[PDB]
């Protein structure tokens, strides 16, 4: 049970905006999209299925 602040510091400001932008598109799984810092099947699937 640790914070995901490291994930935000690891990426750039623009990155957080891009990832988050797509996250809101995946659907109602936003929480899950950021759950693993954009590192999950939920996002990997949506993002790949996002034109």
């Amino acid at each position: 049970s640790e914070p995901d602040e490291i994930c935000r510091a690891r990426m750039t400001h623009k990155e957080f905006n891009y990832k988050s932008n797509v996250c809101n598109g995946c659907g109602d799984q936003v929480a899950a999209c950021e759950a693993e810092c954009f590192r999950n099947d939920v996002y990997t699937a949506c993002h790949e299925a996002q034109k």
